[PDB]
């Protein structure tokens, strides 16, 4: 008369997640705050 | 007669969970505060 | 009448957590306060 | 009549965690204060 | 009628932890205060 | 009979040049590559 | 009978020229790539 | 019968020039690559 | 009959130039590759 | 019938320089690799 019972308030079974973050607040181009030439 | 009772409040079988962060916060290429050339 | 109770408040079997972080705030590439030529 | 009980708050099995920083908060690259030439 | 009883609070069984940290706060590259050439 | 003459290519009097750059590229707040929180 | 000649390609007199740069490319509030939560 | 002559390619009088960069390319604020807090 | 020649290719008088770099590509505030807590 | 010649390729009077630079590529601040805490 088995209860053969499973209770587990969270059971995951084979769960793949990826969190991939690239580039966030970054600067791969130029930033420049002036650029002044040519000024007589 | 066996309960046979699993009683877990998590269970995780085989969860594979990546994080990955490439670059946050970062300079690949020119950041310059002035560029001055030719003042007279 | 085994009881055959498991009872764990955590179970984790099989679990891969991978933590990547590549170049947060750092640099790679130039940056100068201030370049300055040719200034008469 | 076993128990057969197995009670741990916490159980881990078969867990790899990796966690890689790579170059946080690092220069490969120029930094320059200031760059003067050509002053007259 | 045995209890076959295992109670530990904390069980880990075959877990790698890798930490890596590669060049956090590290100079690979110039830095330089200023750079001053060509001034009369 | 005085030439009086002054021949100059450039003539510069009282000039003054203020280049002024702030917060070029920079940072004064959170950059997060990511925030994970409350992952079962 | 004096020439009194005054010959200059450019003549500046007087002249005050402020460049004033403040936050370019810059971050003073949270840029953050991702936030998750309550992920079950 | 002077010449009185003045010949310069370049004249410069009382030429005040400040170049200020401030927070070029800086962190002043948090910049993090990963927070994961609560993972089961 | 004097010349009274002045023939200089550059002439300076009271020039005065303040190269100010502040905190250029540097830290006041957190880098942390990663954060990670209450991972079970 | 003086030649009262003046012939400087540069001539220079009263010239002040000031370079300055503050906190290029340093840390006043935290820079971590890794925080990890609470891993079971």
């Amino acid at each position: 008369d088995a209860e053969f019972r499973h209770d587990s308030g969270y059971e995951v079974h084979h769960q793949k997640l990826v969190f991939f973050a690239e580039d966030v607040g970054s600067n791969k181009g130029a930033i420049i705050g002036l650029m002044v030439g040519g000024v007589v």
